[PDB]
């Protein structure tokens, strides 16, 4: 589809709106003192608007403009352009916080992390959990096997005024910086089950593992593997079909 953009408000352009619809407009939007009229293809119009074809960039931009802060107590997840007036701890993250598992992990982190604790965020992605860990007074390393995500993780951190360490790799790559007081891992059940004995090795005695990305029907696999590795269960929570399991070492 194509947009015909006109300078002015809907109120001001009221006289010509019927003409736009007569010409085949199927949508109208007022956006920052312009009216955008949407058509299957350009047609001859006497209104001195400009034609442009709508692309993926336009969809992404419109959706981004519609994003709202996402609560994840004690945090609020914000886009870089959001303001926040409340008491919640802000976490500013470039949109790719809405996800159930990030909400679960942030809540669990606030409960199990203590100021001064050394944290491993395994599969850091956007860096959100490592960044939250720093905001809570922890000292975080975020690792990801995908090096491509790390520059954005660093940018997010800077925007939040904290500096976790970010590294390319998996669990093996983190061990040199260990052992850790707490590991948080938003992965999936089968991977947690495989990694359980290495989780034990990554953590000090008395340390914590917060595991999410677990589908409810796969939770038994994780309970079994974590018990096998000598962890004790502390807390469970769910949102939608997703669970977080918290363990002590």
């Amino acid at each position: 589809m194509w947009v015909y953009r006109l300078k002015g408000t809907l109120e001001a352009l009221d006289p010509i709106l019927p003409g736009l619809f007569d010409g085949g407009a199927r949508g109208l939007w007022e956006r920052e003192g312009e009216v955008w009229a949407f058509f299957p293809a350009p047609v001859d119009l006497p209104y001195e608007g400009v034609w442009e074809e709508v692309g993926d960039e336009d969809w992404l931009e419109a959706w981004r403009r519609d994003l709202k802060p996402a609560l994840a107590p004690p945090f609020v997840v914000l886009a870089p352009w959001h303001t926040w007036e409340g008491a919640e701890i802000p976490l500013v993250i470039e949109p790719g916080g809405h996800h159930e598992t990030t909400r679960l992990a942030l809540k669990a982190l606030a409960r199990h992390l203590r100021p001064g604790d050394k944290v491993l965020d395994l599969g850091t992605g956007s860096g959100v959990l490592a960044i939250a860990a720093e905001k809570l007074g922890g000292k975080a390393l975020g690792v990801d096997i995908d090096p491509m995500v790390l520059p954005q993780a660093e940018a997010n951190a800077k925007r939040n005024g904290v500096r976790p360490r970010f590294l390319e790799g998996s669990l093996e790559a983190a061990l040199p910086f260990g052992p850790f007081d707490l590991l948080v891992a938003n992965l999936y059940a089968e991977l947690h089950a495989a990694l359980a004995p290495r989780y034990r090795e990554a953590l000090v005695p008395g340390g914590r593992a917060l595991l999410t990305g677990i589908l409810k029907d796969r939770a038994p696999l994780v309970r079994e593997a974590m018990a096998g590795a000598g962890f004790r269960p502390l807390e469970e929570a769910a949102e939608g079909e997703w669970v977080l399991l918290a363990y002590g070492r």
